[PDB]
């Protein structure tokens, strides 16, 4: 009833087995109740499921114990049923799809559909097409597992999908994804379709060469409200990239080896004190069709990048003669005319579908520049004080930033020194001085309105 | 019935006021307004009331209209109506009780409850008891606002309180706090009584000699599953204190010139990544009722504390003979016998009911010493390697945590080197060797074990 | 009514015969009777029947009263009526199979059966096919008999068969057999389809030139918590061959010129302190469909096997390339692919239903390798001392049983030496050493693990 | 409901004691549950009772998991609420009597009544009065455990009690006690009241200088039909003792440094191949009421005693001038005039209840020489072979057992030779020649009549 021991790796409805303990505790959907996975025979552990287990529906904590006595995982192993090489290996929705960037729902290990309080530990959710399936499921705890080699949907897959295709907003909420290690999945994970007040911190998201399809770390797909605080983003085509989620906080996470660190779009988001390096653009702000989108930064660490990185599994970049460095709009994506990459596993997108970013302000058929087009601002030597000038809206509020580089060449931002508040007058204009609070090569800046829309840094002025 | 002008910093009914459209807004509880407060007359701007405002009864947004002009606030001042001199202008529900370290609903500037959605940017909430109370109120955003000079229950107090005093888990929840400026408050900002899954991020809490009680930056009072992430916390008696709340995720804060920087309790509680300096103690873990509560502590950086800083307003140090250091276990608060400092306006604790903490296997009447007991690791050098040895329980998984300090003199925990992961044999002893990724002074390292119990600091070891 | 004297060996229902005596007290089932058999004219003693007795049917004492003045027998000789040479003269359930080791309850001498308490003493049960039928029948006793040339089911069956083939756990228990002689019966005895808890001791189980078929001394065949204590077992295919019974006690038994000692399969059983010497093969454990059954082997004196004694009625060894020794694992049988020898008296198994042993870990369609393919340990000679070496799963129980030879060639197991208790670490390795009790010329050791399975020997190690 | 985790040593009724484990199984007496005990803390690990913990009525098992790790037992201790010093601690049935040799059901650890099919494994039962007790209980197993300190009733006690004191055969069988160390218990295991049928093998009974009465390792009171097989008796008054059980079979044991190595009476009992040595007396066989009682000895090797070794706590031999050696009748016990020694704590025999042993003939008032009267054969020399006389009843069958001693001056048996029938003629003689097997220093015999009956040892023949 509320404990089941997991001591058999056989794949069976036999005592001992976990599908055994798991239509145990669905017998009793009332009952909070342990599925305690023992250690058997020799590691490496792994249960080989040969069918989908079912879908799980009572508060369970399905316990690796393994990792309590010596750190290691056991596994949940769907290879042998999940058939097919690669991204192949995973239908979407559409039978002729395939893979991580499609819509798919497809051949999950775990799937918290319709219930809440799961709890997750100590398990290497392995080889199937979405690793753990969250969705219309909430106040779950994901911590200290292995999400490996889910070449379909995401490791993660939390969506608040009402089964029509719809968001729902209070649904796939206050989750929590702790201290995991995700290795080699197509998405790390997803928070989509208004899965929200989400906690995903201190995990790694790693893809190496491996991995059949590389894309992004984690992706925001409608999903809003959430918290991605202190996880490590390497080798993918995005470390994380948002398409049209709202106000989420992306906080203190580090992205590196990335084509693009943060591929970013959706109104309120907010990036704050990230460390972003080794990637061929640091952060990217694409064009939507929300104009009134305001994509924040502030205080982040962006430098080292412009490296020739160009992975573009449905995002990146990979176009040839492209603008490079720590912030740049209107990069393209998947949905952009003159993307460069895959769109996804068998879709072909129509060129009368690809969006085109507006090079004139009354083009029409077009997205906005984005961020409304603010402009970065300007930096002169002034007697040893740095004098920046802000061009924009007019009787507005500007929070400029400054960004110092310890490499006088380096038009990035390595280091932070601080920020001022200043007000333009009636033309859209402010002025203002700035003594650094250090001695250093080179000073950038940036400015953000008072919708929170950051701008690109401005050109670097050096000193000496 | 939606926008409503508010061009008059009188304080009564009639058109044009603060209070006329909150009326108004209340008369459509269906119905999202916005309530804008223009510039009138010059600066400094404030709206002097003369009586508490009514309640908030509907999803509105109070913006102060003057921030997106100028990044002035407009403040809304209850020093009209709220006399008295300190903390003492603000009663508790027990009359004869005062201040901020007591239960207290008294004197709110903006009350926000039974209701959802509100925002209010752009104000100085200046000089009440309470600055804003969240009661039973979800999904609210606060923020670029000042909280200022408020000397009763908290400058911001989100409560589950259900009226009687006891907590709710899922009415007090999802609300944001961001980019505000919380200064000389008697607490900061409080999460208690089941308030949970709340965002607290980028706001400075700051107290300075003006402050009459100088309490904690913010306080968790069985507050649970909140995120609080990249805030300054300066110059209180607790930066930030925890009073057995319990799974909240504190993390990339920065802790100075407190007595404490974090005063810990409460199971599942997570301290991550913090920088923790200029303290008296870095981080102290007290002993509590619950023997399993587990309070974990991972790439923390923690250094140059030991500071003569004794400010002791219902926490920090004052005990003259305190063991003093990066990670402190058994140091008492309020509810401790041996602690020095007030234990709250007007309140008398009974010595009757004051906390011991166990000294001596089998002692009685006493919290066991908190983590279980979990004890530092012995660091040696090694043929030009770092030994560590670990002792604990048998056949267990520990998180060894390695830091490194620059000044050879130092034993505390300046810089984080990076984790290896041990596992004890049966008599409960590990062993691993550990090359510094760098070369460096001294070196200290800490213990996790597997319920998330994270030991104090080793020894230095000097390297020479 | 009580006492009926048979002084007449004549068989015919009159007054003075055996048939007249079970004839009158089966009459009286409430009645327990004592059936006194006289002797009557000169040794030899017979009375040959010319047709079955009447079953018995009243808790009945059939005593030999010869036995009490000169330890002769008083013959019941079946040879009148159950004409045929050999096993041919025994049919089976099915009339085309024969003999012994075939599904048979047929021309039995004295059936108990429904009945209770019966005692058997004085009496020599001659040339039937069964001796004595115990089926659904308990709380007997059978001592002080000889059981002779019984070439059908066997010299003594006890047996829960329902009827229908199917086992009863409850019904055929708590029987003793003590003090007999069985000679040249086909099987000796049989434990079989949930007979249990009956006690089998100081019995002599031997096998001459004379018997047609030489098979098991004693088959247990679904027999369950038994104890067989104290025997000889001389001459046969197999000693005592457990065929997938549970959970009986052997120990104490002496095993010698079979061609194999033990024949075993089935979860729990226990060989304990038995004397193996002069077979071909001292303890053989096969592979069977259970794969969990633990087979325990403690303090065996097992010694001088190897001989080229092929002899294999439905078990033995005739394999020409079979691997020798004390103890061997994947021996064949009757239901094993390989095997070489009768699988019984007009029998034909279809090759698609022999069972193959798995010599690969992911082998398919094979019972798994015995005793869940536990190794035997490693010894090597360590400055005097004996250390060994434990290959097995990690964090687990090992028992390791030292024994000597004092042939230094020989690599088998003569002398008991004494026990140790190791326990693996992480990686399943348990290091230990040992000085010898005694100074001795070869050491040999096993292990058993915390189920209860137990390993071959290791190599001999010569001390030198 | 099936599987309930013990994962804290406190005793209480909340979730995770041994107490409550046992009450939640307790609750569903249909199902069988696994109650299995974590390691907790460090070795030793003992789980301290407050109160005795409910009697036991499911068939559950109680597992220390602990022993499948390492082999070390989790103690259940009830040193807190069993106050007294030694068998002082525990009062009888008669609160003014107390210990170990009294009636008494006081003080269990675990009471198994009424209910079947209960495992214990992994525990030690420590410092209660009797550690398990089994009345009116079946069909359970013990085994892998220590049964240590208790001081009353017996460290297992299976007895058929039906509450009044009056035996039932049919309520307490078919047990099973294996591979247990008991130490330092007053009685070590008693089988009493009907207990029958029970397998009590490969267990050490062991007293030490600390056990305050060390009386009976095995006692046999009114205990019926069971099997001793292959365990180890030291330090005893007696090793096994039988008070008026029948039909017991005990084989090799090992008895060794007791007072007497088998004190016996009981119609039916037979040891067979035991090894006593090293004690005051090898066996003895007492007087008693039923003087139709036949006590069995074949094949034992009784040899090394006489030792000054006079231990009497209810058995035992302790009489100054008391005849010694190998078998001795008449030796008196607790009930009997003449003896010398303690007849239980508290107790009182009056002299006038105290049975004489009658010593001639037609004597009344008495109990008759033990085994009726058999007198041991005559052996002389005659020409290199052995001549045997036997002096019986008339027309009787004799089974006369050889023994040699490698010491020429030893009048015991140290070594069997084997055995030989003879039948005695109108006078009740019968001889016989018999070459010995060996070359041997000197020879005894015994006898054992028609019925069961033993004789004690001739006198010894020196060969040269
Ligand atoms: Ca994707
Ligand atoms: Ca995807
Ligand atoms: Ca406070
Ligand atoms: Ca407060
Ligand atoms: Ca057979
Ligand atoms: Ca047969
Ligand atoms: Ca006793
Ligand atoms: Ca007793």
């Amino acid at each position: 009833a509320q404990t089941y021991v997991v001591d058999r790796y056989q794949d069976d409805s036999n005592k001992g087995s976990l599908r055994w303990a798991i239509e145990q505790a669905n017998a009793n959907p009332g009952e909070a109740s342990d599925i305690l996975i023992q250690a058997v025979g020799k590691a490496p552990y792994a249960i080989k499921l040969n069918s989908a287990l079912p879908e799980i529906k009572a508060p369970v904590k399905i316990i690796g114990t393994q990792w309590d006595k010596t750190g290691e995982y056991i596994a949940i192993d769907g290879s042998n049923y999940i058939k097919g090489e690669g991204a192949k290996a995973c239908p979407g929705a559409n039978p002729e799809q395939y893979g991580t960037n499609v819509r798919t729902m497809t051949l999950p290990g775990l799937v918290l559909r319709d219930v809440n309080n799961v709890t997750l530990k100590g398990l290497d959710i392995h080889r199937f097409c979405i690793g753990v399936l969250i969705n219309r499921s909430s106040n779950n705890l994901i911590q200290h597992n292995r999400i490996s080699n889910n070449y379909g949907g995401a490791g993660v897959m939390l969506t608040g999908d009402d089964g029509q295709g719809n968001p729902t907003a209070t649904t796939t909420n206050n989750n929590k994804v702790l201290d995991n290690i995700f290795q080699d999945n197509g998405d790390g994970l997803e928070l989509t379709r208004g899965a929200a007040f989400n906690l995903i911190a201190n995990n790694h998201f790693v893809s190496t060469k491996a991995n059949p399809e590389p894309s992004q770390g984690i992706e925001i797909l409608w999903g809003n409200d959430n918290a991605v605080v202190g996880n490590k983003f390497e080798n993918y085509s995005d470390g994380l990239q948002i398409n049209w989620g709202k106000r989420n906080y992306i906080a203190y996470n580090e992205m590196t080896n990335n084509s693009i660190g943060f591929n970013m779009t959706g109104d309120g988001n907010i990036l704050d004190s990230n460390k972003v390096h080794g990637n061929r653009i640091g952060v990217a702000i694409r064009s939507e069709k929300d104009a009134n989108a305001k994509i924040t930064l502030t205080k982040n660490l962006i430098w080292d990048n412009g490296k020739d990185i160009k992975r573009c599994e449905a995002g990146g970049s990979c176009v040839p003669d492209q603008r490079l460095g720590a912030i740049v709009f209107a990069v393209p994506a998947l949905e952009h005319a003159g993307f460069v990459g895959s769109r996804g596993g068998g879709v072909i997108v129509d060129p009368s579908k690809q969006q085109k970013t507006c090079t004139q302000p009354n083009e029409q058929g077009c997205n906005a520049q984005p961020n409304q087009g603010i402009k970065a601002p300007k930096l002169t030597a002034n007697k040893g004080l740095v004098a920046v000038e802000v061009n924009g809206l007019p009787n507005q509020r500007y929070q400029v930033e400054f960004f110092s580089n310890q490499n006088a060449a380096s038009k990035e931002a390595e280091q932070y020194l601080g920020a001022i508040t200043v007000a333009t007058d009636a033309q859209g204009i402010a002025k203002a001085n700035w003594k650094p609070s250090v001695k250093v090569a080179s000073i950038t800046a940036n400015i953000t309105d008072r919708f929170g829309a950051t701008s690109e840094l401005s050109s670097a002025l050096q000193t000496k």
